[PDB]
């Protein structure tokens, strides 16, 4: 599923992401925009053989099992395919664990490079929330 900007914002808010660990809703929407272009089905292969999955491009080296990343962990305890569903619950739940692991949202390179230090609130402007 390809989410609309305000549609995704509302879904993230409902799942408790707004100001989760101090990150306002605009941050999460901005990261989803530049990680996946709001597409739950996005996949990307990394040089080390791991793969990133779903709307927040969660990586198989640490966080999910895709059966093809040798010597990897599965810290959200889910198959990576679960992260591609049109229901974002698994992606959200896993993201909460990632952002809690000490490095905040710097774990997402696109957030660090394209959202951090910008007016992120613009990403939820105009939305009925
Ligand atoms: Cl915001
Ligand atoms: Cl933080
Ligand atoms: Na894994």
């Amino acid at each position: 599923k390809v989410f609309g900007r305000c549609e995704l914002a509302a879904a993230m808010k409902r799942h408790g992401l707004d100001n989760y660990r101090g990150y306002s809703l605009g941050n999460w929407v901005c990261a989803a925009k530049f990680e996946s272009n709001f597409n739950t089905q996005a996949t990307n292969r990394n040089t080390d053989g791991s793969t990133d999955y779903g709307i927040l491009q969660i990586n198989s080296r640490w966080w999910c099992n895709d059966g093809r990343t040798p010597g990897s962990r599965n810290l959200c305890n889910i198959p990576c395919s679960a992260l591609l569903s049109s229901d974002i619950t698994a992606s959200v739940n896993c993201a909460k664990k990632i952002v809690s692991d000490g490095n905040g949202m710097n774990a997402w390179v696109a957030w660090r490079n394209r959202c951090k230090g910008t007016d992120v609130q613009a990403w939820i402007r105009g939305c009925r929330l």
